[PDB]
């Protein structure tokens, strides 16, 4: 219940190319590296010899494959993926010792989806049925896992910023964090939706109507690299970080339109402010705060990209946030826990922090309604 040595260090990746876990599909087992994505709900894998792919799901080789005789099409702003639905037997070698029948989308056509040079071949959507494609009747993987086994209804993620981490399926590993876990309610079970109630740059409040911090929504998404902020909030946030770091920068850098370079080992972390998000707590009028460093929001590509950007889909707490913390997706109790990660990158002056309780009024007003 508190120690899962089998699952520690079961994630791999490359900077900016997401985190992946090893999975097997079909009988006999076909090994595939699968992107871990808490911002989507489909289990989808390359099923055809796309040139970018190390390997792909070969349905003809599996005796346990069952065709659902149904297509699925997933567009993105950029490109897309398209495939054929089926079910097959699925395991996670460095996960719980179980095998489940899950829906799988065999990807037959895609655009700007697979990354040239990456080491993953599919995507594991860990969010809820509501945002599954083509509709909410297509049971997501984790739902299937919980339904078919005795694996507890929760998972946790330690993303360490090439890169590595841990996905603990069915529990929490206490060696992966220090201090205490603090929980924020899952507002609605579709994305992992939460509510930000206050934002501070270097301890200084933005003083914005908190409703705007969640304009549209705020989600925890392991499939996104950046901390993404709603347009208006991003404007204020950049304006504050820009002013907090007026010690040394082009206009395009803040918009993610170009990179900025320093000499090796001369990176001025200290000119940059810490960023705190206060999240709604479990108790009426109670919140807690998570604090990240420039180590998190300045992502190396010594050339770094500013890893905070604007959004029209709301706040996205991507890898920038998540790499500072151990994150518990406590589905059984409709909450997400945050604790200081035992593996986060820091200096001798400042570290990532999770602190509470704080008194925050009108936290319900911060939620944006349709
Ligand atoms: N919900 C979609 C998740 C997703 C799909 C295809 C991708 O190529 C990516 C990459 C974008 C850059 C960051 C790493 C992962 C993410």
């Amino acid at each position: 219940r508190g120690s899962f040595v089998e699952m520690v260090d079961n994630l791999r990746g490359k900077s900016g190319q997401g985190y992946y876990v090893e999975m097997t599909v079909g009988s006999p087992p076909q090994t595939l590296n699968i992107l871990v994505d808490t911002g989507s709900s489909n289990f989808a894998v390359g099923a055809a010899p796309h040139p970018f792919l190390h390997r792909y799901y070969q349905r003809q080789l599996s005796s346990t494959y069952r065709d659902l005789r149904k297509g699925v099409y997933v567009p993105y702003t950029q490109g897309k993926w398209e495939g054929e639905l089926g079910t097959d037997l699925v395991s996670i070698p460095h996960g719980p010792n179980v095998t489940v029948r899950a829906n799988i989308a065999a990807i037959t056509e895609s655009d700007k989806f697979f990354i040239n040079g990456s080491n993953w071949e599919g995507i594991l959507g860990l969010a809820y049925a509501e945002i599954a494609r083509p509709d909410d009747s297509l049971e997501p993987f984790f739902d299937s896992l919980v339904k078919q086994t005795h694996v507890p209804n929760l998972f946790s993620l330690q993303l360490c910023g090439s890169v590595g981490g841990s996905m603990i399926i069915g529990g929490i590993d206490h060696s992966l964090y220090t201090g205490s876990l603090w929980y924020t309610p899952i507002r609605r079970e579709w994305y992992y939706e939460v509510i930000i109630v206050r934002v501070e740059i270097n301890g200084q409040d933005l003083k914005m109507d908190c409703k705007e911090y969640n304009y549209d929504k705020s989600i925890v998404d392991s499939g996104t690299t950046n901390l993404r902020l709603p347009k208006k909030v991003f404007e204020a946030a950049v304006a504050s970080i820009k002013a907090a770091s007026s010690t040394e920068f082009p206009d395009g850098f803040w918009l993610g339109e170009q990179l900025v370079c320093w000499q090796a080992g001369t990176t001025p972390w200290n000119i940059f402010p810490v960023i705190s998000l206060y999240l709604m707590g479990e108790v009426t009028n109670q919140s807690f705060r998570i604090t990240i460093l420039p180590q998190q929001y300045l992502r190396p590509v010594d050339c770094y990209k500013f890893a905070i950007s604007q959004s029209s889909t709301g706040t996205v707490m991507g890898a920038v946030i998540m790499e500072g913390f151990y994150v518990v997706f406590d589905r059984a109790r409709k909450r997400i826990g945050f604790a200081v990660s035992a593996c986060h990158v820091h200096d001798e002056f400042r570290t990532a922090a999770v602190e509470g309780p704080f008194v925050t009024l009108d936290m319900e007003d911060c939620g944006y309604n349709i």
